[PDB]
């Protein structure tokens, strides 16, 4: 899959397991159509989201549903979800990994773009 | 203002000046309604966004136009906008400071919530 | 003070109060010599560490006693101390603000350097 | 290896390649003795640092030499190196991965502890 999502839990120092992830692609009407989704594995990773054929250039939104994750651990978080909006570009490297580091009130989202 | 946004540049170690920030509030019909907007000052902070009277309970979206900030520095970044979605004032009125740290391929969001 | 340290709690979204901070300066013989120390205030900031006259060029080590902060909250964290090692005033005198964000298994260090 | 180091470059959105990493263990005299070292691979990862037999409980320091990395990319950084001081504990999970996210003026170090 040209798009992968990896999530780490900075409170427990663990992969963030069973975190729902939703990917949307922006349509011609400037609305977000569902594109792909899943839940992170025991390794905190979500594979198989899409294929090279389906992941064409465009604007994508990745929603990592962090609020539900922290609620299940018993910690009240700040945000509804971590949101990454980005443009997929064919000229750059072929694989996009969205790496999220989560704490309840602070979090980072980084794109590692490789091939 | 009960809502304050601070934007910093992690490449140069400086405040991020003149960055556009748009705040939306989810309406009854689930659409994002415009709420407030402004641009960060020389300190990287955006003050005067709203007031205690206007900033009622709700789901807010803070959109930091950030790709634009980096492109102004000659950097083609990964993400279009930093986006922070949070429920505000659900336990009663609070003061929210959202600090966004900008890197070309990465964004960090931190919220300090006080009384 | 040309050197300011701010400590924030990423689990609770609050300043980190009463955190011990020790600053060292590398001596001619390569040992770390004590330079200044203090404890963060209710805002999470430690002011009054040093002066323009005392903070000369050199290699400085900022040690944030942080494992101790987390252990006081009932959290057994990964790291003993947040540690920031930097050369200061090598291009001339500057003002340094170091912001440390504390999580149990993670620490983030940000420096804002101004004139 | 029970200890692994992974490093990401938030300016380029890439693994941080060829980054020198030094691990020290604290001795009875409170001095840091060299323990293991290496340089990150094309994946930004450093494998084979140690073995379960050699990595006993104690206090360890991981120095990721970030200054040299940013100098080779043409960006003046804040810090001499990212430093992680931590205590290895036999009761917890067996594998420690130190995950570093680097920008020139802001960086995070997280321990992912698994088995």
């Amino acid at each position: 899959s040209p798009l992968m999502v990896k999530v780490l839990d900075a409170v427990r120092g663990s992969p963030a397991i069973n975190v729902a992830v939703h990917v949307f692609r922006k349509a011609a009407d400037d609305t977000w159509e569902p594109f792909a989704s899943g839940k992170t594995s025991e390794s905190g990773e979500l594979h198989g989201l899409t294929t090279e054929e389906e992941f064409v250039e465009g604007i994508y939104k990745v929603e990592i549903d962090t609020k539900s994750y922290w609620k299940a651990l018993g910690i009240s978080p700040f945000s509804e979800h971590a949101e990454v909006v980005f443009t997929a570009n064919d000229s750059g490297p072929r694989r996009y990994t969205i790496a999220a580091l989560l704490s309840p009130y602070s979090y980072s989202t980084t794109a590692v773009v490789t091939n």
